[PDB]
């Protein structure tokens, strides 16, 4: 009936942000091709203060080479003795944002490793020292060469961590001068971290926050007792429809609420991955159309604001927060300097589903809500009133509440579905740029020839890796394949996901179904080498070892082979080929219908092979495992 507001009794919790997950695995990929100005634009949705999302923390893998749910993302250390701190889009990123928001609080957490690091093992704890080195080398590259301050450092996302692993980095930051590094752990569920802390002074002592995955809005006691900072460290991953809106809305509330949970960060930042990857359209807007400049700012963005805009770490919560009596809940901060912001949201039970966990019915109805301000906030006369209601009205600015009357008292009407953001702040604004272009396909007709001398990124637009790591290469000592694109991992990472046992990169649209694809290709392993060209390819990130189409391999003992999976496990054809090693040849693959046919340097290998169909998917290259190989002058035409 009449919730009370005050700060007599003292403050809750100190507020930490709200943030979004770049990573885990490669979900920015399509962003950085986008033309100006739209890149421009969707960075200031996501990080410009005062106009979209707003972002306080930005959380970016620590890229690890292996798949990591939608594609891999390149390390700084492929091999031993290998150093490189330009690689992928994780650096720009951070740039980007931080010229933005110079105060933005930055993560990293790895989720795969460099297989060098486990001397024999898929094992990142068998030598401690040497997997704190390379971490730490990232955190110090991110200073030496970006001017870049890392905030915050993970373990290895979900997976266990080791107690011993994590005094040992806490050592190596200290001993390189990174006291200033906070430690987070362990980036999965409240246990065993929890009951660690409290079994282990000295773990206790090097561990700052708790962050937990999916925690459904609670925590668990042993969290509570630590008085560690507690924060939902990965949370949403729910399509940004209205429905995912409504869930983002209603965690953002009750992670304080009802489990004590002072940041929550989303994966992902922004959909810049191929819709048919896993988990697609799950960031807080989509990018996924370099090729026409088309993004969509999502609901998300809105709701995003609703706090960001009006609230900034080192604010307290009030004591005084909970859920409405007929459904919804309210939080309230301050910022010690006499400002205060309300934040109400009425997220019905059908529009505001997670997808981890799905809660059982809760009702909620239309009430009315009297709020009145004791302690200092009585002396406030005047609130900003931002409103959102989704469904569709996103963060509109309503007619500013006056509190004259001396009562320091106001009533609201409420219904389902809806934010209120009260705020003495005065800097709101839904920001604006004019609609981005109309989405379209992926262009029927490409072509890449990779003759790129000083490229700003490391590998070429469009391909999305999904196992392996493929990056621009020049070759001097050739003129005719000067500029090519290389896969360069020459052993399997230590795997988050189940990668590929071949490497593979996806490109194009995956509604494609008659296709065809040609590419320069070069083995670099003599005898036992080999490469693919394939279309349809229709699956990748997590479910790579998945993916069905038409593959065509060529191998440098003198062979081929046409299979139905990238596994190899279904022969559509076979036989021989004038194959050798360091040779280049020029692969051609044509699909259509019920028929493939093959070519070899222009010439026919094999013709009218009979394949599944209907079917769709991408077009890819790859390699038969992690071993060296070279692409040039790379072609597909297609029909949707
Ligand atoms: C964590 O937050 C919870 C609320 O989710 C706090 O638990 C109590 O909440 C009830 C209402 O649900 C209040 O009446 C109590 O005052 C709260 N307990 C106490 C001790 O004040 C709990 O305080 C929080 N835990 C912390 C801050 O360690
Ligand atoms: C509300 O928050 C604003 C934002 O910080 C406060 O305004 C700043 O106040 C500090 C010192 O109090 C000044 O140094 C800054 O120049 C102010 N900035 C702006 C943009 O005003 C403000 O004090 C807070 N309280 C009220 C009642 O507005
Ligand atoms: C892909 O190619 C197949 C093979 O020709 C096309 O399927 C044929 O389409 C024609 C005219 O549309 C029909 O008369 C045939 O009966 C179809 N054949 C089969 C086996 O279905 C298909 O339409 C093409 N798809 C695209 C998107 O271009
Ligand atoms: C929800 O609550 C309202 C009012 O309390 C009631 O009229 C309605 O029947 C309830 N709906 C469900 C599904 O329980
Ligand atoms: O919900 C999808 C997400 O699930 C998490 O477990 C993981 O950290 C993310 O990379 C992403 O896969
Ligand atoms: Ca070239």
């Amino acid at each position: 009936g009449a919730y009370v507001l005050d700060d007599s009794d003292g403050l809750g919790r100190e507020f930490d942000g709200i943030g979004a997950v770049s990573g885990g695995g490669a979900t920015s990929r399509l962003l950085v091709n986008y033309p100006e100005p739209y890149r421009s634009e969707i960075l200031d949705y996501l990080f410009k203060p005062n106009f979209g999302a707003s972002l306080h923390i930005l959380k970016v893998e620590i890229g690890g080479d292996g798949q990591t749910t939608d594609g891999t993302e390149p390390s700084h250390m492929h091999y031993e003795l290998d150093e490189n701190y330009f690689r992928g889009y994780e650096w720009w990123l951070m740039k980007e944002a931080k010229k933005r928001n110079p105060d933005i609080i930055l993560m990293g957490l790895p989720w795969s490793f460099p297989g060098w690091l486990g001397k024999g093992f898929s094992w990142p704890y068998v030598n401690l020292q040497l997997t704190a080195y390379y971490v730490v080398r990232w955190i110090l590259g991110a200073k030496h060469y970006h001017d870049l301050d890392i905030d915050y450092i993970g373990i290895w996302n979900e997976r266990p961590f080791d107690a011993n692993y994590i005094k040992e980095l806490r050592k190596m930051l200290d001993y390189q001068g990174l006291q200033r590094v906070r430690i987070i752990a362990s980036d999965n569920l409240w246990e065993p971290i929890s009951s660690s802390l409290l079994l282990d002074q000295e773990l206790w002592k090097v561990v700052d926050v708790i962050g937990a995955h999916y925690p459904g809005t609670y925590t668990v006691w042993n969290a509570k007792m630590s008085g560690k900072k507690l924060w939902s460290s990965e949370d949403f991953s729910t399509i940004n429809s209205n429905v995912g809106a409504g869930c983002w809305s209603r965690i953002l509330n009750q992670n304080y609420i009802n489990g004590n949970m002072t940041s929550t960060i989303a994966w992902n930042l922004v959909a810049s991955y191929y819709e048919e990857l896993p988990y697609g359209r799950s960031g807080l807007m989509t990018a996924q159309e370099p090729w026409s400049g088309h993004y969509v700012v999502a609901s998300p963005i809105w709701v995003s604001a609703h706090t960001t805009q009006f609230t900034q770490p080192g604010w307290y919560y009030l004591k005084t927060v909970g859920h409405l009596e007929k459904g919804g809940s309210y939080v309230a901060l301050t910022d010690g300097l006499g400002n205060l912001t309300i934040i109400i949201e009425t997220m019905s039970h059908q529009h505001s589903m997670c997808i981890r966990p799905y809660l059982p019915y809760y009702n909620v109805s239309h009430q009315l809500a009297t709020f009145t301000l004791k302690g200092s906030l009585r002396e406030i006369q005047e609130l900003q009133v931002w409103y959102t209601k989704l469904g569709r009205l996103h963060f509109k600015q309503l007619d500013t509440l006056w509190l004259l009357d001396g009562s320091g008292s106001f009533t609201l009407e409420l219904e389902e579905d809806e934010i209120f953001t009260l705020t003495t702040l005065t800097t709101g604004r839904k920001g604006s740029y004019p609609p981005p272009p109309s989405s379209k396909p992926f262009p029927t007709n490409y072509k890449d020839d990779f003759n790129v001398e000083y490229p700003l990124f490391s590998e070429a637009p469009n391909f999305a890796d999904q196992t392996g790591v493929f990056e621009y290469y020049m070759n001097n000592e050739d003129r005719e394949h000067r500029f090519t694109l290389r896969q360069v991992l020459n052993q399997r990472p230590i795997t988050w996901a189940a990668d590929a046992s071949s490497t593979i990169s996806v490109i194009g649209d995956h509604h494609w179904t008659n296709m065809t694809v040609q590419c320069d290709v070069y083995i670099e392993t003599p005898r036992s080498g080999g490469v693919f060209i394939a279309g349809r390819v229709n699956k990748g990130g997590i479910l790579i070892r998945s993916a069905t189409g038409v593959f065509f391999w060529i191998f440098a003992n003198g062979s081929y082979r046409v299979t139905a999976d990238l596994g190899g496990w279904i022969t559509y054809a076979s036989g021989h080929a004038d194959v050798t090693a360091k040779r280049w040849y020029t692969l051609t693959l044509g699909i259509k219908g019920y028929f493939a046919f093959g070519m070899l340097n222009g010439t026919i290998l094999w013709k009218n092979v009979r394949v599944k169909y209907p079917g769709h998917g991408w077009a890819a290259i790859g390699t038969h495992t992690f071993e060296f190989a070279q692409f040039d002058n790379f072609r597909v035409e297609a029909a949707r």
